[PDB]
Parts: C-alpha cells; sequence; structure tokens
C-alpha cells in the first residue's frame, strides 16, 4: 500500500505536467485560428488593391499609347 | 485502515484521467502541426499577393512618368 501512495505521487506530476501541456495546445490552437482568419483578412485587402492597380495600369497604358501617336513616337 | 480502497480506486480514476488526457493533449499538437501548415500556406500566398501589388505599383510609377513626358513634350 505504501508504493500505491508514491506510484500516485508520480501519477499526479505526471497527470498535472500533461493537463497544464494540454491547456498551453488549446491557448495555442486559439491562436492560430485567431492567425489564419487574420491572414483571410489581409489577403481581402491586397486582392482589392490587385484589383484596383489594374484597373489603373490598364488606364495608364492606353493614355500613354495615345499620347505616343499624337507625339509620333515608335 | 480500510481507506485503502479509497485511495485505490483514486488511483484507478487517475489512471484513466491521465489516458485521457494525454490522448486529447496529442490529438492537439496534431490539430495544431495542421493549422500550422495551412498558415505557412496562407501567408505564402499573401506575400505573393504582396509581391503582385509591389509590381504594380512599380510599372505604374513608370507608366505615369512616360504620360509627364510625353505630356511635357506635346508641350514644347
Amino acid at each position: 500500500m505504501k508504493e500505491q501512495l508514491k506510484q500516485m505521487d508520480k501519477m499526479k506530476e505526471d497527470l498535472a505536467k500533461t493537463e497544464r501541456i494540454k491547456k498551453e495546445l488549446e491557448e495555442q490552437n486559439v491562436t492560430l485560428l485567431e492567425q489564419k482568419n487574420d491572414l483571410f483578412g489581409s489577403m481581402k485587402q491586397l486582392e482589392d488593391k490587385v484589383e484596383e492597380l489594374l484597373s489603373k495600369n490598364y488606364h495608364l497604358e492606353n493614355e500613354v499609347a495615345r499620347l505616343k501617336k499624337l507625339v509620333g513616337e515608335r
């Protein structure tokens, strides 16, 4: 019966360790989900930015081309 | 001294509380490694998006200088 109290003593520290690590992982898990979400939010902003710049790029190409003719270039 | 059955059992419930917690722990490590991979892939896409943003900003800049040059050329 004495060894059990001991076997239990060790077991208590193992459970305590495993539990604390389980809690760290839960927190980590929560941080990752919120980080993936942040990246989705950032990509949506960049995609719209790319859209906007693309329109500006196409508009600018049309201006240059028109002005190229007007001045007799290339 | 017949109190042993109490802790001898308390011992058994602890043996399972430990196996359970370890099983959940390993599951979480697993899921977290997955989320980590998914987080990196997303991060990569974003970077590429950023690469595209810079390139466009750069082409547009050159293009705006052309308009400027050409306009000046017309006025001379």
